């Protein structure tokens, strides 16, 4: 931060430095996907049908 | 229909498919047309007049 030079019945000011630390926040996403029993019976054949 | 993926205390979602069936409806159009008897006698002389 900057600083102003003044006079009179005021204390002399000094330059000030600030330090900040922020942290991450974790979230997620989810989506389902279904398949039926007839489709599973039709898909698992392995070169027979 | 589309899907939105979300988190938190929400159950996970799966997309939907909709099947609809419509059937036809039968209408008509009718218009009348009259011919006088003397006109029918004139048009059907059969090679006399």
């Amino acid at each position: 931060q900057p600083m102003i030079a003044r006079d009179g019945p005021h204390p002399v000011d000094q330059p000030v430095h600030n330090y900040m630390v922020k942290r991450i926040h974790k979230r997620s996403l989810s989506a389902a996907f279904a398949i039926a029993s007839e489709a599973l019976s039709l898909l698992s054949n392995t070169y027979v049908d």
